RNA sequence: UGGAGUGUAAUGGUGUU
RNA sequence: AACACCAUCAACACUCCAA
């Protein structure tokens, strides 16, 4: 349970495409470069970076080297220096520096380790490049995070009021098969526009010049003016001096009054007007607007709006309007081509081949892109039963139910109605008539409605949910679901999931009011899918001699998800198939730490699955298939030194000596990388991205273990993000072809849709699962997301 | 709450007049 | 009570499901 497996083999099965990848190739010296610790007493990271700057510049005589921002120092060539420290001062129109050396990182070891030589790759190196790749950026773009912004060249997007929008782009240093890569992926967000505060009073409050209007209109006006600068930065202009506006006056510049403190004498009554025509010789423009009252409250210190302009680099936070976010997106998630050459135009003006820091250290990138190989696996075909027993085939990723019936559909006979909407805006026409088409649909689908609902009533509070379900049940003998008509977003939904979840292990079926007004048959089937999930139907399953060979043998699949709070405990989910076709799912879930990403019972979770998985099939899962969802790489070492062990531990605390090959695998939707297609003809939809079931195994991944991209979904809007897969553990032994394939194809045994998902079913699941017991002092709340006896053995979550 | 896709700080710590 | 720094994968919105 300590060290991750090597790649196996290079996948050689399915439909190559050309491809690039947002990775650019980097040309990397032998030199070895040295690295010093650095001591500042007592700062914010553009301070340290200008302080060094200073300290580099001040002390050329006794010693061109690039800076972490945080105490961590790295130079080209080496300098008068030793292991003791070299204490300094220096001073910004008064700091105290100590350098200290601190270690050698070779680069020679880099290009070792990224042949075949040294099997791991030194992270103090990509520690490093990444440093010196950022070092400039760090100073010359706006830092956001992990990414850097920037205004717009020529044109300016608007966004309304004092917004605007500036692109940006995120870097990082990542390693490859045979050479170093920077990936780049750009992004885009809202900052405040670099404005005069009179304009940007113009832009709030809808005028066409400040000229429109010479008294304030009213207190609204100031709250709505308020609640947009209050907590801004802004610079004054008659002296360069950067002020925080705190709050706004409710008198004219004319009229607010402050204690002057004219030197000796102390203070005199005077108006903020009569201050900048005394003191400045500043006579108001517009003396009439308000002012901005900046520092402290006690301070009483007050600023008319034409001396005062909004600084850029100001993100905003503020709730968006329509006409704002449609420009966000009207601007940004544009189709693949699109991204595509704004990454490359991107990589054209940053132009990192003449930044002075970079060009210091010798590195060359590549101006274009990455190109790959890639290769697009074959889609599995869905068996469908009913009296036909048709066969459903994925085009580009999605197919439907056309002529084609459940492979074990349910005959529903006896079902409920509860509304909780209104009858007054939903009325009993729109639910006979909801009535018909979901009948007819079903009767379609092969989960028939034998006939009228046993129950039929409207309702109000969440109050009457547990009573009512109790007394349905000890009613009408053997009802099969509880159908809750939901006016939008409300309690209700949440209690319904309590009660029928929990308490009394009752299939219920919320449906939104709208959707109960006005139905599409599309709504109908994809709801009429979940209801005979939910009552242990199998909607449709993988063609049983189309299978990987891993199916030979009975095998296990595992899905593993975490959710976190908004304190309060966060919750894990694991999720555990129940048959060999793989369609059935149990869930299990627990309450943990706060945060804590590492699934603490994990053990005791997988043993409930496995025992669950006997008493399913009558068969001991020689294989178990764990696909993690939701870690990082820098969580991997520990996750897979605990969850392996404690899946290992569920399997030998449970019977004798059973061991069974464990396949730890993470799944990973948030990544920077991204993939387009070379020949324009490949391209696929409006979107244009790349075909659903494109899988990346070269070139871009892991130079030594086991990982491999796979796009297994349509891109409806915009760019796609291919889903990352990395084998952290292989008792089985997969190949590349068999793993990938499997995976590719646990991505068509998601039950909610007749489509190809972005990761595998199980993931899936178990994201619901806990998302789920989301709406569900410590161990008291432990014991709130127990399900049901009866809604174990369900998919309730679906 | 029919479904899929993709766009965008909180805490504990040290410290401050 | 604000303000600095170091360690840490939920909401909203849009697109698509006529010819």
């Amino acid at each position: 349970a300590f060290k991750p497996p090597p790649r196996p083999d290079f996948g050689t099965s399915g439909r190559t495409i050309k491809l690039q990848a947002n990775f650019f190739e980097m040309d990397i010296p032998k030199i070895d470069i040295y690295h010093y610790e650095l001591d500042i007493k007592p700062c914010p990271r553009r301070v340290n970076r200008e302080i060094v700057e200073h300290m580099v510049q001040h002390f050329k005589t006794q010693i061109k080297p690039v800076f972490d921002g945080r105490k961590n120092l790295y130079t080209a060539m080496p300098l008068p220096i030793g292991r003791d420290k070299v204490e300094l001062e220096v001073t910004l129109p008064i700091f105290k520096v100590s350098i200290k050396w601190v270690s050698c990182v070779s680069l020679q070891a880099l290009h070792d380790a990224l042949s075949g030589r040294l099997p791991s790759v030194p992270f103090e190196t990509i520690q490093a490049l990444d440093v010196v790749m950022r070092h400039l950026p760090s100073m010359r773009y706006t830092p956001v995070g992990r990414s850097f912004f920037t205004a717009s060249e020529g044109c300016s997007n608007p966004l309304g009021g004092g917004r605007e929008v500036w692109f940006g782009f995120h870097q990082s240093v990542r390693p490859s098969l045979w050479k170093m890569m920077l990936n780049i992926d750009v992004s885009a967000t809202a900052f405040y526009k670099a404005q005069p505060v009179i304009e940007f009073v113009c832009e709030v409050l809808d005028f066409k010049s400040i000229e429109e209007q010479q008294k304030p209109l009213t207190d609204s006006q100031r709250v709505k003016f308020t609640k947009e600068i209050k907590g801004l930065k802004v610079e004054i202009t008659h002296c360069k001096r950067k002020y925080r506006v705190c709050n706004v006056t409710r008198r004219p510049a004319s009229h607010q009054t402050f204690p002057l403190q004219q030197e000796s004498g102390q203070t005199v009554e005077c108006t903020v007007a009569q201050y900048f025509k005394d003191r400045h010789k500043l006579v108001l423009r517009y003396p009439h607007l308000p002012c901005l009252q900046v520092g402290q409250e006690q301070k009483h210190t007050y600023l008319p709006l034409e001396v005062c302009n909004i600084v850029a680099g100001q993100r905003c936070i503020k709730k968006l309007t329509d006409n704002q976010t449609s420009t966000m997106i009207r601007a940004t998630a544009r189709s693949a081509p699109d991204r595509q050459e704004e990454i490359s135009k991107l990589m054209r003006s940053a132009d990192f081949n003449t930044d002075p820091y970079v060009r210091e250290f010798g590195i060359m990138v590549k101006d274009e892109m990455t190109d790959v190989t890639g290769r697009v696996l074959q889609p599995p075909s869905i068996l469908y039963g009913g009296r036909n027993k048709a066969i459903a085939t994925p085009v580009q990723g999605v197919w439907d139910m056309r002529n084609k019936q459940f492979h074990t559909g349910i005959e529903i006979k006896v079902w409920a109605i509860a509304c909780f909407a209104p009858q007054r805006q939903c009325t009993e026409v729109h639910l006979k008539s909801f009535t018909e088409q979901l009948r007819k649909i079903s009767r379609d689908a092969g989960m028939p409605i034998q006939g009228q609902p046993c129950f039929c009533k409207y309702a109000q509070g969440a109050d009457s949910v547990e009573p009512m379900f109790r007394h349905l049940k000890n009613t009408y003998a053997g009802l099969q679901l509880v159908v809750v008509i939901l006016p939008g977003k409300t309690p209700v939904y949440a209690e319904v999931k309590r009660v029928g979840d929990t308490v009394l292990g009752m299939a219920t079926q919320c449906v939104q009011m709208k959707n109960v007004q006005r139905t599409t048959p599309q709504t109908l089937s994809n709801l009429c899918l979940k209801i005979n999930v939910k009552l242990g139907g199998v909607n449709n399953i993988l063609l049983p001699q189309g299978r990987p060979p891993v199916f030979q043998q009975p095998v296990i699949f595992l899905g593993a998800d975490v959710t976190h709070p908004p304190k309060k405990p966060s919750i894990a989910a694991v999720v555990g198939s129940m048959d060999a076709h793989p369609n059935r799912y149990c869930a299990t879930v627990r309450v943990q730490q706060h945060r804590q990403e590492i699934i603490q019972d994990l053990a005791a979770m997988v043993r409930e699955l496995l025992i669950q998985f006997y008493k399913s099939t009558r068969f001991k899962p020689t294989r178990i298939i764990f696909y993690r969802a939701g870690v990082s790489e820098g969580q991997f070492q520990q996750v897979l030194h605990h969850e392996l062990l404690a899946i290992r531990e569920a399997c030998i605390k449970l019977e004798k000596d059973y061991q069974p090959g464990i396949t730890f695998i993470v799944v990973q939707k948030r990544h920077h990388t991204r993939l387009f297609c070379t020949d324009k003809n490949e391209r696929v939809g409006k979107s244009g991205n790349i075909p659903a079931g494109t899988t990346v195994d070269t070139k871009i991944t892991h130079p030594t273990e086991f990982d491999f991209y796979l796009c297994s979904h349509a891109g409806i809007q915009g760019t796609s993000r291919p889903s990352h897969y990395h084998v952290l553990w292989d008792d089985n032994r997969f190949s590349s072809d068999e793993l990938q394939i499997l995976t590719y194809q646990l991505c068509h045994t998601y039950v909610r849709c007749t489509r190809s998902v972005s990761i595998p079913a199980p993931a899936y699941y178990a994201h619901l699962v806990a998302f789920r017991a989301r709406y569900h002092d410590h161990q008291a709340l432990a014991k709130a997301v127990q399900v049901h006896q009866d809604t174990l053995r369900t998919m309730y979550f679906a």
